[PDB]
């Protein structure tokens, strides 16, 4: 077994890939992973790594968060900006499902310590029955369903720090207060990509209070940094989180808030390094229980540098002082004002 650091890839998943096969016309490409997977050989750290076999996720898995008809779409091959190659498709998002799930269900029965889902196609966009975002299936979304179900993980903690908003996981815990789903997102008052995820969007029914949007507004003057998500998880996620006293820790690592991404795909300045910091953070919660799974992150240098140091915080390893701007301020104390009513360490703010 080896209760360290795991590690899940599979060459199949290189096959949900356009016919055409550039890197230019489809940002979300084979590419993205192959490039992590190399750089984690190159510098070693694979080497020291547990790496676990991946499955495809069985359809009746996949409608722990979708509808029968999506999974079947998506699932099962008979015979705009989105592609889906007709042969591969189906198996490739299956296998990213699967993937996240066999490592996800490692880390938690103490068999490995934390994990990294070096996975394609994204989730965290995708709702029941609607892909969008180059999003198919919720990867992260069903690992946590099936904890529940499978496992009786009483509280789940999902952080999704990737620049754009998972609509598709906020809806699929939205009604449910075992899971406490965290956004650190780009929003600007709800004029970016997706568009969803405002601050007072906080939950319904027994899960008022447990979904949480750090929605960062007024833009890019100036664009956000590692001082300031720093401010983020210092003030809001942690206090949260810690409070919230988890079991499991999922999350959607999207590393397309690293510097280096345009103002669609991105446009904020954060560093490598800073994720590692986080991780370490997050590692803290549920005994170190924890399991990153890729979401974004089209600049290839920036999630390959990512992703060498958020492994490397997993396994125990480590790499100033700037204050929050203006706008973080402001963003954190529209959140904290609201989620003064559902916390406890928020009362008085
Ligand atoms: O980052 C992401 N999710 O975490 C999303 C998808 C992406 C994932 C991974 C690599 C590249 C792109 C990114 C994306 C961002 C923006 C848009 C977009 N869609 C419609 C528009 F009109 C303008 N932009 C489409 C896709
Ligand atoms: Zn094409
Ligand atoms: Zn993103």
């Amino acid at each position: 077994p080896r209760f360290t650091t795991g590690l899940v890839y599979d060459t199949l998943m290189l096959k949900h890939q356009c016919t055409c096969g550039s890197s230019s016309s489809h940002p979300e490409h084979a590419g993205r992973i192959q490039s992590i997977w190399s750089r984690l050989q190159e510098t070693g750290l694979r080497g020291k790594c547990e790496c676990i076999r991946g499955r495809k996720a069985t359809l009746e898995e996949l409608q722990t968060v979708h509808s029968e008809a999506h999974t079947l779409l998506y699932g099962t091959n008979p015979l705009s900006d989105t592609i889906w190659n007709e042969v591969h498709s189906a198996g490739a998002a299956r296998l990213a499902v699967g993937c996240v799930v066999e490592l996800v269900f490692k880390v938690a029965t103490g068999e490995l310590k934390n994990g990294f889902a070096v996975v394609r196609p994204p989730g965290h966009h995708a709702e029941e029955s609607t892909p969008m975002g180059f999003c198919y299936f919720n990867s992260v979304a069903v690992a946590a369903k099936l904890l529940q179900q499978r496992l009786s993980v009483s509280k789940i903690l999902i952080v999704d720090w990737d620049v754009h908003h998972g609509n598709g996981t906020q809806q699929a815990f939205y009604s449910d207060p075992s899971v406490l789903y965290m956004s650190l997102h780009r929003y600007d008052d709800g004029n970016f990509f997706p568009g969803s995820g405002a601050p007072d969007e906080v939950g319904t029914g027994p899960g008022v209070g447990f979904n949480v949007n750090m929605a960062f507004t007024g833009g890019l003057d100036p664009p956000m940094g590692d001082a300031e998500y720093l401010a983020a998880f210092r003030t809001v996620v942690m206090p949260i989180a810690s409070e919230f006293a988890p079991d499991v820790v999922l999350v959607s690592s999207g590393f397309d808030a690293v510097e280096g991404h345009p103002t669609p795909l991105g446009g904020y300045n954060l560093s490598a390094r800073c994720f590692g910091y986080l991780t370490k953070q997050l590692m803290g919660l549920a005994g170190g229980r924890i399991v990153l799974a890729l979401e974004g992150g089209h600049d290839l240098t920036a999630i390959c540098d990512a992703s060498e140091a958020c492994v490397s915080a997993l396994l125990g390893n480590e790499l100033l002082q700037q204050r929050p701007n203006a706008n973080a301020v402001r963003s954190m104390e529209k959140v904290m004002e609201i989620h003064s009513k559902y916390w406890r360490c928020l009362q008085r703010h």
